[PDB]
Parts: structure tokens; sequence; C-alpha cells
């Protein structure tokens, strides 16, 4: 059966990092939801790329749960997740069914202001350590990608690819990941 | 005063190479024009993103001329930009103009089709070769970013960051590309 991909769009995401896993998750065969966080109207990305979303948040979660819930970077989007009780019930629901979470850039604040993961090791963009780290509730990590269980976490928009087949790789497998990399024409 | 950027966005467009070079250029403070196309509708992109263009090309082109016009790649993105006279005439004037012209992926065989550049040295995936070589129009090159002149192509995915960068660096030189480029934690 089909693995099944979350993806919160909220206004102000970073737009390469919500559409760079978007795009080699569906290459890996991977069934993703792009859900907008404020409803389904098109969302204005952080560098003001507009991006219609797939669904509504809100509905989305009736066709749950997921194998993995992603949340893109950008300062204001990751604000956006942090502040919204619906994302907060999603990653505690997912994080109790041993569902994997992946997070990107400040993306993982918002793990941390919905409690989520703590004792992990994490990364971050180095921007948003400071913020990540209030608390002590993580272990820093420099590396692109960290991947602590069923926390998945990395740095930016040039982490991306790496971050989404890590994604791939940890759903689908080493072999798959390895097939969907190669037409990329990655470093 | 600013430079201009003219994004010509097609339905099957590579996402990916879509949205990087737009946020890349805008964080260099270049003005971008995510122009459909087919009108001012949203763009299913090739992995079925769904960005709402700036403007229909029809209307960018009243706001022309442009410093760079951009040619995402996708398979079928690439030949809707190679069947369409609006894109011809537009490439023609730039070209005539002595303007950049930047392709990536599959986007390099719309010049081709176009006839535009002749005699250059290009890349293209590797996939799109054999089509972007018929007749020996152009020389063919394995880098990754490829800049002959005001013609400046690019091979897919995984090196748009760096197609973007050479971009910045045409338009706006060295230091800002490498200013722009930090933040994005590229490899
Ligand atoms: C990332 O896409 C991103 O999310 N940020 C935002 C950030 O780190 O802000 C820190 C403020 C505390 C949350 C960012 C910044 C620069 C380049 C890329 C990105
Ligand atoms: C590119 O994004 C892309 O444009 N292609 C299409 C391609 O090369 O098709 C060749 C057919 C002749 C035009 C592609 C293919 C695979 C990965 C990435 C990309
Ligand atoms: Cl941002
Ligand atoms: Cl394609």
């Amino acid at each position: 059966a089909s693995k099944r991909a979350l993806v919160i769009l909220a206004k102000g995401a970073e737009e390469m990092e919500t559409v760079i896993p978007v795009d080699v998750m569906r290459r890996a065969g991977i069934k993703v939801t792009v859900a907008g966080l404020a409803g389904k109207d098109p969302v204005q990305c952080s560098r003001d790329v507009v991006i219609c979303p797939d669904a509504s948040l809100e509905d989305a979660k009736k066709e749950g749960p997921y194998d993995v819930v992603v949340l893109p970077g950008g300062n204001l989007g990751a604000q956006n997740l942090s502040e919204s009780a619906a994302v907060k019930e999603i990653l505690k629901e997912q994080e109790n069914r041993k569902g994997l979470i992946a997070a990107i850039c400040a993306g993982p604040t918002a793990l941390l202001a919905h409690e989520i993961g703590f004792g992990s090791k994490v990364t971050t963009h180095p921007l948003a350590k400071d913020k990540m780290m209030n608390g002590g509730h993580y272990t820093y990590s420099e590396n692109r990608v960290e991947k602590d269980g069923l926390i998945l976490t990395s740095r930016g928009p040039g982490t991306s690819f790496e971050f989404a087949l890590a994604i791939v790789e940890a759903l689908n497998g080493k072999e798959v990941a390895a097939q969907v990399k190669a037409p990329l024409v990655l470093k």
C-alpha cells in the first residue's frame, strides 16, 4: 500500500522547502496532501510564490492519519504553525502513534511550541537555533539532516533535497530513495 | 536600478525548477514576474503543485523588456514553451537586444525550437540531450551550469540553486550572489 504525507502549508512558508519535499515525495510514489492551514484558498509564501493547496487542513485531517507530517520553514510560516491548535493536535496524535514527523529550517520550532519529541537530537537553520534550544529541551546538531527515531529535521532551502530524500528513505527504503535521487542531478 | 526577471510558467513545468529560481532571484532583490503562458489562471505543474502566476504572459510582455528571461524545465512544460509563438517572439527579442536567457533541464530544448543561441555551449538534463542536439546546432556540456555569453543553461532540479545563483551573479554580481547563497545552507 502507498504511503501518505501531510504537508502543512501556512502563510509565510518557505516555498522551496514546501515544493521540493512535495515534488520529491510524489516522485517516490507517496500520496501527498498539501493542506492549507488557513483553509482551502491559495497561500502566499515567503518570497511571494502563491500555491494552491490540495485541501484545507480541516479536511485533510479527516482523511488522517498519515505516515509523515511535514512542516516547512519560513519564519512567518513556522510561527503560524507554532501558534496553531490544529497543528498541536495533529502532531500530538502523530507522535502518540509513533508516526514520522519531519521539519525543516524554522519548522522544527513548531515542535518546541507543541512540546513534541523532547529529548531528540535536532537541527534547524542556524538562525533558528536559539529559539529551538530555549529551555534545553533538545540536543542540537549541525548535521544537514538529523533523523532521531521519528523526529526528522533539517537546516534550510539548500538541504531540502537531502531532507526530502531522507523522508523517502524512512518511508519507502534506501533503494527507492536512490532511484528517485538519480534523475534529479544532485551533487 | 533593480533588475527584472520574466519566468515563463507553462502547464507541466517542473515546479522545483520554477520556484527555486523565483525565490532565489527575489532574495537577490530582482523584480520577478511569474508569467502564465496560458493566461492568468493557476498552473498545474509536473508533480501537481499548483502555482498562481503574477500575470499572464500577454500582460507581462507589455511591461518588457527584462534583464533575464527564464525557462523552467519539465518535459511537458518545455514542450509547451517550444510550441508557443509568444515565447518565440519574446526570446528572439531578448537575443536581439543582447539580454540574458536562462533555461534548465528540458527548458533549453525551447531554445532549439525557437532557433535561439545557435553555436552556444549548452547543457540540459541527460535525458534531453538527444533532443537538444538534433542537427548539431549547439555544443554539449556536462557542466552542472553552463554560461556561454547570454545563454545560460543547467541540468535538473538538483542544479536549480546553482542555476539560480548563476543568474544572480550575471545580473547583480559575484558579491550579491555570495551573500544570497550563505543563508541557504548549500553544500
Ligand atoms: C528558513 O527557511 C527559515 O525558516 N528561516 C527562518 C529563521 O530561521 O528565522 C529564525 C527566527 C527564529 C524562528 C530562514 C532564515 C534564513 C534562510 C532560510 C530560512
Ligand atoms: C527535468 O525537469 C526535465 O525537464 N526533464 C524532462 C526531460 O528531460 O525529458 C526529456 C524528453 C526530451 C525533452 C526531466 C527528466 C527527469 C528529471 C528531471 C527533468
Ligand atoms: Cl522566511
Ligand atoms: Cl516532467
